[PDB]
DNA sequence: GCGCGTACGTGCGTTTAAGCGGTGCTAGAGCTGTCTACGACCAATTGAGCGGCCTTCGGCACCGGGATTCTGATGGGCGGCCGCGTAT
């Protein structure tokens, strides 16, 4: 049960992140692009799937 | 170290829902195409900003003068010294 709430704190906070952008973009379908800067900026760079 | 307790791993059976590949639909990203507004650039004038330089009143904490309270030598008067001393 305490792991699910961070999970959700963890994601809560990209997703907050990544959203944004896709607003900023005059969208609806936000991007697998948006889900890793917005990793990138928490601090979570990823390898593999992007640009 | 040791001993008590119990909770968490390992199993089977029951059960529940992911993953697979099948189709359909249209939304929303991506492209594309024309206009023009807003930002860069170059100019000239102006005062906000920085170095250089020294300001003044208020607040913390040390202070100031005057009446008043407590301690000390002074002193006549009632008593006691019993022991040397003059007079008959």
């Amino acid at each position: 049960e305490e792991t699910r709430g961070v999970l959700k704190v963890f994601l809560e906070n990209v997703i907050r992140d990544a959203v944004t952008y896709t607003e900023h973009a005059k969208r609806k379908t936000v991007t697998a692009m948006d889900v890793v800067y917005a990793l990138k900026r928490q601090g979570r760079t990823l390898y593999g799937f992007g640009g």
